[PDB]
């Protein structure tokens, strides 16, 4: 399986799940005080793991940067963080951001000598450092892609605890808060004005479809604000949307590279053929933020995350996900199906990812790459097979006419999982979070001769078959 | 194993779980408001089944009560709802309590006068369909306790829904609010005014344990209001344990009987011998509010409801429930003891129940009643052995000192079971809530042959023996 | 579901299971020697179990018949030991037996003066013992069924530790040998002759196709001889069915009962709809044993040993029986199709009786009793619902044409299970092998329901129900 | 953990189930005979497997041997079949086998004369093919160690058909007849005159102890003759001895290099402290076949065989292997130390290995190679921890004292499993027995980086801590 000579590999990585891990590197967000909550530790929502135990990419980045260069890899999508640059409010600087009727953004203009407002208070040396970073891995002659936002925001954006004990109205709100998308949109200007020399391609945020649903609905994932509305998820969905169209534009206002966003794509299957017409509407909406943004103008490539599916049967009465398939499937065993479910209880399918490249090719004939792509593996036990069998899909939806430019997997280390802590260890490379030692999986050697050779090669095929994984 | 000659046997229920399921019975609450949110049913918090479906204890109680006169039980714990009783707000009725500068309760005066002008605004046909049904019971010549709190509230006291959205202070707020405690005592005395005639023994309240942790602390039980605050589970708790004492004085004013309550009894185990004495604070901790009530001479008996055990060990280094023990084993698996555990995934742990009753009659050398014991199990797989099982460790308990009246299992049919709806069955008699129809479980014969001849007979001893049930 | 008034409830059981296990009642045989055989444990054949161990119904056959009357039981069906009987050999004593040209008995004759000769090498004392047991069930006005032959044969019959070191050519090689036919006859005759004041109907043997697949062909049964061979397991099935059609002819001789047998029937199931056809004809190879006895006009009654199914898929097709359905399940857990396994890995499946008996109506026209019926389940966790759903399959199929006369369950108490030893517990009454007491199990209770009102009474049609049970 | 210059890695494989595969190579055995025997077959003693479908050694040995030599192996175990060299008797062929008293192997002299006898009726062409494979190996500069016997007998040697049809006296009965001992001296002595050019170390014999434990007690193991007799084991065993010592005598006449066995050496455990002591014993009995040779000077280095353990605790009044550890864990599973288990349900557990080695060193004082160390794993969930935990094992035994010259995985490629057939993998290799193709497991690249570097690199440290492979 042969892929094209500019076909990128390579990982991701957030601010907020790498950055931390040694001092110096400690900075405040939403996340990082809903982490630290004593309450949302004992109510067992958040695990009590730290992120300042995490993996220190912000000090040992060269190191790992080392590792990513020698297992071939040519491209990493980064972070940079909003509540790192501007640590004190930006309210007091102003902008113009034009609005519709229905509150669609319709342009803005954040004007050079506002960027020179803006330095004076944002923090300048953090910039410098990602500079840094970004550096370092440029100047090995490989791609960089930029997102600008993977969920922490300043803690003057959104005082997760304070919604929460009061409500959305007497606290910061965060994706609540119309203001906060303005000052979002400053910051992507800002960004954009300082960074465009050291980036390729531009995303301006991640999953944020994770954001809305998890912290307003789905409250047992442990995500801030964990304040149950349908009316807060809705708010929060309309608001990133501008958050997005803001971003495209204030970042166009300085670059002339292309723009996305980076989603997260679950596959959704119907149990069995009487349910095909239902899924089809399940998918439509789950995908609509997207659509939605597609159909504004608004992006250059998608970048898409996949790691499992959902499966939907009738459950009295109405059509549910259901456990024992995609990720509802039992941690670290196997679902119904019979193929092995990840530490975090997803199944490995990749033939959700196949045909979710020939549905968003058809859907919307972008330019994509995969993103993230990966799984909770603390032992190595299935990622070989996750990992070729995924390449083998995405190499499978490009001769069915999908445009897919690279894959990126998550990730290069393990790193802090969210609400769930260390204990989802989702890296090509083992981190010991005591000592930061970092030791090869065998994956990462898959991975090194597979991107090396831009191939499968035929002595690894057979790791895309998962029969032999499968009961 | 022979019981002494009037120890009772029997069973429990509560008004929300059971009263409810044909058409006249629906009554407004806290809690009838929180299991039909829409938002608590979508984040799976609660099950989207409804107590309206129930078992129709309100239609159908004679047919109930037919059952346990022939199931050979003599006694029954059941309950009245406030909510029912009271409709419409009691504030305006000024009543006398007193306290001391600490804001403990320290006297009670709900004069005849005021009794009156509370019945013009209470429910007062609701009232005679209670004296109905009790008396059904008591009519048959056997013995009844009122329990008068089992915590739905009405909405005019508590509108979890706000609480929630909008914080406690901004909404009618259940326990965190004084003057709960003050509308509770005026019901107290109402209920004791017009229904000792019919009460053999009264209890205030039913684990107010579970209300104060499961509704401000441990947001994944489901429960109302889903407010996460330490500080609202303390108020909340020390407001209860005024709820007790004024409802208590409330009943000695229009009656002689004895009044206790009942409380929620997890039997904490140390996984070994290095943690013993930390789990002794822990259990001196997690009983307290008993204790407080029985060094303030407000307890005349107590009611022990005891289902499992919870296990501790070393975390991070932290002392915590250890998965796969007790109340934390896999739903109708095994327990890492090797016991079976229940639908509900509780250890089969008898042995929990003897130690827990000798540690109550050396604390608190009071009267005792086993007012809850029993296991969610459709089947009826294991249900024999653990009623033998739990009545053995009665009896042992009884031989070394406890003074124990009375056991009632919880319970004679399947019920309603709060956040996880109709899916967790307790029965002796298995509900069909479609038709309402009854069906005796085996372990229904295994109990009628026990209480009929109040012993444990030679030919059914050994299902006091859980060798065989064991792994 | 009321049954007719004649319909028959009682129990099982065999000589060697259930006889022994106080001293003076030991018997040597073939299974005696194969079960104690020091090289049969230390391979794993045998469990280590000794039979000298079991019940002690030899002794204490009283009890057990008050146990079984009190339970509404009004039929047993029970064993004789040929082993006893004729503990030397009596090849000397001559009797006539005529061939066919195909070696097919087509007439026999025991005359009185050989009874006479019979009596002297009979153990006498033996008989008059298996006259008080069979009378003191027949004194209290029930029925009684004589089995003659449950599996252990003489010694000097079969030596099957000899069979396996030296080959059958060179041992008292058992059925393998056309004498043993011979010999059987003068055993049945000499049983008819004294022995038809006590019995109401006979068989001449019970699952002799379990005879000969498990000593010749299934080796991992640890059955004796344990001696591979397909020409010795087709040479053992072809003298069982001369030993019926011998034994019959005998029998009638010295009787006018009933004679029939008791044979194993599994329920072959195809997994899908394209095996049906081969799954038909795997049945008619599976019962041909009965077949043959009924075209040659040997079989008054037929016995329905029933406990689970086979499903039949291809695999290399090859039709092979499925690994997780019916026999083939996992010990103490769960079928493939979600039902229970007993403690054998036995799925419950009542659906097959229902099926089996209007299969057996529609091929031999005669009347049927269930002879075994029953599950390995040593806490008594399913065989409750077994109990209940296969009498409502009995009933099914009764109201569908089938002429059922009784239901015997398999057994009343727990007893030796062959190779598996104790382990096995298929008693309504729980058996201390230690002590030898007896104690009921609640699926005793609802035995005793059923049986003394000859119905499953609405209050206990939901145990018929499996949807509680399967997951 | 660095391993000396001359330290060898590499693999091992057996003529019986690595040979066959494509038209040409298929020869008679014993065992050829019992794995295609129907009655075994169908009575699932064997898979049904056949060799003649298996990895085609015999014609692709080049391209395996390419295989091997770019994982960086330097040496190879091999075998060479009695029944490939020897497919017509040799009994005329008279040679002189001198005996003591007690029937020891005193001395041992084939001339060449009686060489060029045995020449005249061996198959010489398989021995000159024999010749090409070993010496495209040796050629490439690398080390061959040949060993002798690898269990097939020729079929006039062994009928295991007959064996246990008819009983060992009736028929060519292995290594029950004394005159085998002698052929296999006479086989012996031809294979170290022609081909001691192209071997580098000899072993007498693989795994002996196996060969006569599996045939005649351990009967579910499915090995020939399948013939359950003590004093057959013990006279297989003794005969085995006088086979090693006369094998080691005839090469010693043909050849200087050292000879030894290659022992299957089980790892044994007290569960507790208190039976340590008969634990001890049971490693001196099971090794007895080890010490006898040693204490006769008949080995000048042990291969050491090692997969797993066993755990001992009591049941009843004695020692048992207990279930769920070692050998005896579930199969795909874990056992109950919380290791995994392979799919041949053996615990993961490279502590054996260590402990063995110092063990056989202190016994001993031999120069060891670790001869077959490997799991049967088919998707390589496990293996890379498996390899890089027992050399760990071994480079830690070698630095307490222990003399290892080297270690030999099982094996490069899947072959077939005796009577488990294919489904039992253990290559660092898959392959795909319908097209015969190989490809690489990632288990084969971490191999290769050990063994070119003799060292486990720091990067893949982590590979022999258990931690995250263990629940």
């Amino acid at each position: 399986a042969k892929f094209p000579k500019n076909f990128m590999f390579g990982y991701s990585w957030s601010g907020f799940q790498f950055e931390m891990g040694l001092p110096g590197s400690e900075v405040e967000s939403d996340w990082w005080v809903w982490v630290h909550d004593k309450e949302n530790i004992a109510s067992g929502l958040v695990s009590g793991d730290l992120p300042e135990n995490g993996p220190a990419y912000w000090h040992l980045y060269k190191q790992d940067h080392d590792i990513a260069e020698k297992l071939g890899m040519d491209c990493i999508r980064g972070g940079i963080e909003w509540a790192r640059i501007f640590p004190k409010p930006t309210f007091d600087v102003k902008v113009d951001v034009e609005k519709d009727e229905e509150g669609n953004i319709i342009s803005v203009d954040v004007p050079e000598s506002t960027i020179k407002e803006l330095e004076k208070i944002a923090n300048m040396e953090a910039l410098e450092h990602y500079r840094k970073i970004y550096s370092d891995w440029k100047e090995r002659g490989k791609t960089f892609i930029l997102n600008l936002y993977h969920w922490p925001l300043p803690l003057w954006i959104h005082d997760p605890i304070a919604v929460r004990k009061l409500g959305p109205d007497r606290a910061p709100a965060g994706w609540l808060d119309e203001k906060t998308v303005v000052e979002f949109v400053k910051f992507a200007a800002f960004v954009a004005y300082h960074l465009d020399d050291l980036v390729d391609m531009w995303s301006t945020m991640n999953e944020p479809n994770v954001v809305y649903n998890q912290g307003y609905i789905n409250l047992r994932s442990g995500f801030p604000p964990g304040y149950l509305s349908f009316e807060a998820a809705e708010k929060a969905k309309f608001n990133l949307i501008q958050a997005h169209i803001g971003a495209y534009d204030a970042i166009k206002e300085y670059s002339e590279k292309s723009v996305g966003v980076i989603y997260a794509f679950a596959w959704h299957d119907p149990l069995a053929e009487e349910y095909k017409d239902e899924v089809e509407e399940i998918r439509k909406k789950d995908y609509e933020f997207v659509t939605i943004l597609h159909s504004k103008g608004k992006l250059d490539w998608i970048g898409v995350n996949y790691y499992s599916r959902l499966v939907y049967g009738a459950k009295d009465g109405h059509l549910v996900p259901l456990p024992g398939y995609g990720f509802m499937s039992e941690r670290g065993g196997f679902a119904k199906s019979g193929r092995p479910a990840s530490d975090f209880g997803w199944e490995m399918y990749p033939e959700g990812l196949e045909n979710l490249l020939k549905y968003l090719n058809n859907a919307y004939e972008l330019p994509m790459i995969i993103t993230e792509n990966g799984m909770a593996d603390a032992a190595d036990r299935y990622r070989p097979h996750y990992l070729v069998s995924h390449l083998k899909a995405v190499y499978n939806a490009m001769k069915e006419g999908a445009d897919v430019r690279g894959y990126l997997h998550w990730s290069l280390t393990d790193n802090y999982e969210w609400a769930q802590g260390f204990r989802m260890r989702f890296g090509l490379v083992y981190v010991d979070f005591e000592t930061k030692k970092r030791y090869l999986r065998p994956s990462a050697l898959v991975f090194r001769e597979i991107a090396t050779q831009k191939e499968i090669p035929e002595e690894l095929a057979h790791l895309a078959d998962l029969k032999f994984v499968t009961r």
